[PDB]
């Protein structure tokens, strides 16, 4: 499933773009 993550996606995931939410930027990870 896909999550917004701070600070980075973990192994086994890949990053597919970015979230801006609550004044922070997040990796969008799947
Ligand atoms: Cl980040």
């Amino acid at each position: 499933a896909c999550y917004c993550r701070i600070p980075a996606c973990i192994a086994g995931e890949r990053r597919y773009g970015t979230c801006a939410y609550q004044g922070r930027l997040w990796a969008f990870c799947c």
